[PDB]
């Protein structure tokens, strides 16, 4: 296989939250087969965000996904040329983000060209008052829908004061070369955490473990 066991991960992020410009560069490591990535986020532009940390990570690769045998690895069979995705992110208060990565490698990295832009967000809302804690735990529901890998999350932010804020996400993902073989439908369980951050979110480790399964024992 082209993807070794140990990777490295090298991002920049381009984006606009409600028109706040920001760019933020990634570096980590994972594990492709253990479905294990963590790295380290720096704002180079923009800081400190005006908007919570929190809607961006799930845009800071399901390669970093632990896949069984009985289900076809679109992610993995991508490479070396690599893919990409479309994401929309649809918040219950009308808050919309558009976000894509481009992924290549080249020896033992990932290189990661994302966009970021959301617009829409209350001014008196948790994402402009910085009033999130988390993301759940999430299902990804993966489909093919007219000849797009499709993956669909119905989740929500935990905020303070005991409330969850909702998020619907849906993913197309397309591999660079023609006739990589699409995979049946399956899920991708989640969980992704800010281990640690400084004060305004300048500096963020993140990691995240990503399981697929087929639904029942």
């Amino acid at each position: 296989s082209a993807i070794k066991p140990d990777m490295k991960i090298k991002l920049r992020m381009e984006g606009n939250v409600n028109g706040h410009h920001f760019v933020i560069d990634g570096d980590g490591t994972g594990k492709p087969f253990e479905g294990k990535q963590s790295m380290d986020l720096e704002v180079k532009e923009g800081g400190p965000l005006p908007f919570a940390f929190d809607i961006l990570t799930t845009a800071f690769n399901r390669v970093f996904a632990k896949y069984p045998d009985n289900i076809q690895d679109y992610f993995k069979q991508s490479f070396p040329k690599g893919y990409s995705w479309e994401r929309s992110l649809t918040f219950e208060d009308g808050g919309i983000c558009n976000a894509r990565n481009d992924i290549t490698m080249e020896g033992d990295t990932f290189y990661n060209k994302v966009r970021f832009y959301g617009t829409n967000f209350p001014a008196n809302g948790p994402v402009m008052q910085k009033k999130t804690l988390k993301w759940e735990p999430a299902t990804e529901k993966m489909y093919v829908r007219d000849g797009v890998l499709t993956g669909d999350v119905e989740t929500a932010l935990l905020l303070e004061g005991n409330a969850h804020y909702r998020c619907d996400f849906r993913t197309t993902y397309k591999a660079k070369e023609k006739g990589v073989k699409l995979p049946g439908a399956h899920f991708v369980d989640h969980c992704i955490e800010i281990l640690s951050h400084d004060k305004d979110y300048n500096k963020v480790k993140l990691y995240e473990h990503a399981v697929a399964h087929s639904g029942l024992p």
